[PDB]
């Protein structure tokens, strides 16, 4: 498959996709797409080599952060759902996957991540529950 | 980006990603990701150079084939929910995408789709508003 294609199909992504590298105890981001400009509201140049923690803002106190920490510290991929705010500052629910991948061109391990907005279904949810009642 | 972590990308993507090109009426696979096969329930080999229109089955009265049709002419991407069938037969609601993304290789329009499973949103919208009223 062409390489314009994997990048239009990147770009093409209802969900944000990115590409972060690791710098000690930071990931800092080397690719986004459009999709995440528009779910958080940040410009590429702004947020461009920084670490996504800030997506939680002052909510820090997730435990999702240690499975986070030691997935990447295994080579293993991570699901977790976390609450986090755009730039004007409102919440969403975040349903983020990180993968960590191999780069053979330089040796160097990268990390994929998928940003899925689901506070739709959660309020459709929460909903459906108070309903039951 | 490197195309090795590009298809990494798209393998690990949550929602389906196909790739299909232009033969008449007919948009024909030429390439699909593990989790529509999965989904599908078919292989490679048997929907390969095939329309996806099969996954519509004999439920072919759905308006959004229309809406699909004039989209690609005019070069613009859509989103339609539709009704499909997996290989066993059963039923299930998809939130399609189609792109259409210039190639500059041969300079040809390919079509990227992506598809998103939403029966379980369904069936909750379906019960929240029964007890709605
Ligand atoms: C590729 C990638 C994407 C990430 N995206 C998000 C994100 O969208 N929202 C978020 O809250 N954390 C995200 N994280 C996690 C944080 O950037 C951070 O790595 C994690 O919270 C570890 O927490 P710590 O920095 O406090 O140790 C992402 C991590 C990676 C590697
Ligand atoms: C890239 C691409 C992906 C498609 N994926 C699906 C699909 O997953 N399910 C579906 O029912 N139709 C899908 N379609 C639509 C059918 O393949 C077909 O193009 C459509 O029904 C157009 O009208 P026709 O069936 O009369 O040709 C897709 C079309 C394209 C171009």
């Amino acid at each position: 498959i062409n390489a314009q294609l994997l990048q239009s199909m990147v770009d093409a992504s209802n969900d944000g996709i990115v590409v972060a590298e690791k710098e000690g105890d930071d990931t800092i981001l080397i690719y986004v797409n459009a999709a995440f400009e528009y779910l958080t509201g940040y410009s590429r140049d702004e947020i461009l080599y920084q670490d996504c923690r800030f997506l939680q803002g002052d909510d820090r106190d997730q435990l999702g952060r240690a499975r986070i920490r030691k997935a990447m510290a295994e080579g293993r991929p991570c699901r977790e759902v976390l609450r986090n705010y755009r730039k004007d500052g409102s919440a969403f629910w975040n349903e983020l996957s990180i993968t960590p991948v191999k780069s053979d061109f330089d040796q160097r391990t990268y990390f994929i991540g998928i940003q899925e907005d689901v506070s739709r279904q959660v309020e459709l949810e929460r909903e459906l529950a108070e309903l039951r009642a």
